Formats: C-alpha cells, structure tokens, sequence
C-alpha cells in the first residue's frame, strides 16, 4: 500500500474538499494522513480502512485530535467495495489502492448520494478518466451522469513507499441534470461501446457500418473525419436520442 507522505498533496486535497458541502466519506484512511486534516474542516466524517488493527489505531488518533466525546469522526473497519453508501448528499475522498482503482470507480459510479469525489489514483487512469487528449469509452459511457476533472499530477515520490507509476488527483461531480435518463444507462453504454469498437475511419464511416441520417453529423457540429474520442458529452447524448 502507498501512503500519502507529501504534505503539499494533503493540503491540495483538503483545499478542494473544503470548497464542497455536507458529510465526508474517506476510502482507505490508513493512518489518517488525510483523515486528521479533513476532521479539522468541522464536518461529519466517516473514515473507511480495511486493516482492522490500523483502523483501531486511527480511531484513537481521530478521537485524540477531536474536541472530545461530546463532539465528530466515525472510523469504520470495512472493505469499501462492501460499504453501503448513504443515499443522502455526501462527498467522497480517497487515496485509492492502485490495483483496485477500476473496481472502486465502478462501485462509486453505480452508487448513490455522493455529489463530489476527490480521488488519488494512477496517473494514466486519472488522465483517461478526465479525457486528457480526448475521451476513452469508459469516460463517454459515464458522461451523461458525471463530470471528470484532472486537478493535478502527483509524483510517485509523494508516496511512501513509492508506487511503480506516478499518480493523478481526479475530481468527479454528479450532474444535477443528467443528459440521459439513468433507466437508459445500459442501452446508452452499449451504444458508446459500439461506436468506440466499430469499424471505419472516422465518425461518418463508423456510423454507416452500424445497426442515423447522413445530415446528422454535420448538423450536430461533428466533422465527418472526427474520432469517437473527439465527441463531447452533449454530442453522445444527442446520438443516443437519435438512435
Ligand atoms: N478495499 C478497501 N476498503 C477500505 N480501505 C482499503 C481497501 N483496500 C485497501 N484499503 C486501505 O486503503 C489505504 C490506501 C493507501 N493508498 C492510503 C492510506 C492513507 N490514506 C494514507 O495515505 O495514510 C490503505 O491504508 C489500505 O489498507
């Protein structure tokens, strides 16, 4: 496991979390590198840590730095993949174990209540999720319900011990107005898969060899030679409504 040792990254994450509202849930709290600074935001906090011995040590540390028994942070010894997320508004934050990143992201994207997620993960994953240099199939598949932001790059030297690759700080925000109804999620995500894996050179050829009016692409501001990665969230949703 790679614990966050760079205090500047801690300050940066706390700065982003401080601009949000409501209760906070932290994934992989560890020794409390983020938990202790997050508790000073005076908001309700739940810190999740799968190592029970480490979770008990963290519960003592959070209580010691808290105003006292009468006033704070609940430390839960649990696997976040099995943790029931509340359906009420909350904010999620975490330094994710790099081998469980996509499973944790899947669990969060299908989960309720949370309005913002502030997550530390592998740099290549955070880059693809934030659509740096164009969107990937997974980003476009979640775009009607969420927005992704790349806050910063984080060197492997900012962790102890050092991971094999660098990291990225990713923000995710739940759209208050979804672009596609959640009931149509599986058909929407199937269409996005079909376009990213379809044969053809460019959108005009891809949409031809697929099970769309020929005037549709240019009327929606899409160049016929464009690649699926160049489409915006609004264009994917218009394509879903069309098909
Ligand atoms: N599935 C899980 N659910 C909740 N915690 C996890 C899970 N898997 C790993 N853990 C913990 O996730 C943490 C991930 C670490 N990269 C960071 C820990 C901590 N925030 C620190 O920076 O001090 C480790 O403390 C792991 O023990």
């Amino acid at each position: 496991q790679n614990f966050l040792s760079d205090r500047r990254v801690i300050a940066d994450i706390v700065e982003i979390v401080s601009r949000t509202n409501g209760p906070i849930i932290e994934i992989g709290a560890g020794d409390g590198a983020l938990t202790i600074p997050l508790q000073r935001l005076a908001r309700p906090l739940t810190a999740v840590e799968v190592d029970a011995r480490r979770a008990r040590r963290l519960a003592q540390r959070t209580a010691r730095s808290a105003p006292g028994p009468a006033s704070p942070t609940e430390v839960v010894a649990a696997d976040f993949l099995r943790y029931p997320l509340p359906r009420s508004p909350h904010v999620v934050v975490g330094n994710l174990p790099f081998h469980l990143t996509t499973a944790i992201l899947r669990r969060l994207l299908h989960g309720p209540g949370w309005t913002t997620a502030v997550l530390l993960m592998q740099w290549e994953v955070a880059r693809r999720r934030a659509a740096v240099g164009g969107a990937t199939m997974m980003t476009a598949q979640w775009w009607p319900w969420f927005e992704f932001g790349l806050a910063r790059k984080v060197s492997a030297a900012s962790f102890t011990p050092r991971p094999a690759v660098d990291a990225g700080l990713l923000t995710i925000t739940r759209r208050s107005r979804p672009l596609v109804d959640v009931a149509d999620r599986a058909r929407y995500q199937a269409l996005v898969h079909r376009v990213f894996t379809g044969r053809g050179h460019g959108m005009a050829q891809i949409l031809q060899r697929l099970p769309v009016p020929r005037t549709w692409l240019r009327a929606n501001g899409i160049a016929p030679n464009s690649l699926p990665r160049q489409l915006s969230a609004a264009q994917w949703a218009a394509l879903f409504e069309q098909t």
